[PDB]
């Protein structure tokens, strides 16, 4: 596609997103950059308004898909990068087990040279001492996860699902299910994948002198399931 050719160097990203999750109300901003030759992601963000209200580690698949590296011979199945420089449409519902759901709507495009994703996050039923509002979740992230992505020739995009797990401070595991629909922006052609998945790896960190409220992202993904 046109739009690989985008993403053939590092590019520098920006992140925005405004929750509300059972009524505490918060905002994200997050600066870094992505080299889409390596997979590779590298992001820092920061909590510019009221108290987080739901733990770091829940907003990671929220908080650019455009960044996997697909293998040349999977060129024709990445429809992320195809809807550049006009951008697409992410919308998710994350089902949290025997908790609440997030739903959110994003806009990924490009604005000049820089990568930007505007995201609007709404949480809804969450439990008072549960494990997200009562903050019992590990600060770290278990690898690999597999997003599964088929084409939706309706709305020419794409469809996804997948399973999280994040950590329990007991040794447990809060499962998150997620349910994904993306839609270009654009009036120009883009690519419609045969079904395949991205293998990603997240790893969080924090920077020892930040005081403000933050987390740091290294992260891996690559395009696979379909052979050469
Ligand atoms: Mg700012
Ligand atoms: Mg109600």
């Amino acid at each position: 596609s046109k739009g690989e050719e985008l993403f053939t160097g590092v590019v520098p990203i920006l992140v925005e997103l405004d929750g509300d999750v059972n009524g505490h109300k918060f905002s994200v901003s997050g600066e870094g950059e992505g080299d889409a030759t390596y997979g590779k992601l590298t992001l820092k963000f920061i909590s510019t308004t009221g108290k987080l209200p739901v733990p770091w580690p829940t907003l990671v698949t929220t908080l650019v898909q455009c960044f996997s590296r697909y293998p040349d011979h999977m060129k024709r199945h990445d429809f992320f990068k195809s809807a550049m420089p006009e951008g697409y449409v992410q919308e998710r519902t994350i089902s949290f087990k025997d908790d609440g759901n997030y739903k959110t709507r994003a806009e990924v495009k490009f604005e000049g040279d820089t990568l930007v994703n505007r995201i609007e996050l709404k949480g809804i039923d969450f439990k008072e001492d549960g494990n997200i509002l009562g903050h019992k979740l590990e600060y770290n992230y278990n690898c690999r996860s597999n997003v599964y992505i088929t084409a939706d020739k309706q709305k020419n995009g794409i469809k996804a699902n997948f399973k999280t797990r994040h950590n329990i401070e007991d040794g447990s595991v809060q499962l998150a299910d997620h349910y994904q629909q993306n839609t270009p922006i654009g009036d120009g052609p883009v690519l419609l994948p045969d079904n395949h998945y991205l293998s990603t790896c997240s790893a969080l960190s924090k920077d020892p002198n930040e005081k403000r409220d933050h987390m740091v992202l290294l992260e891996f993904v690559t395009a696979a399931g379909i052979t050469h």
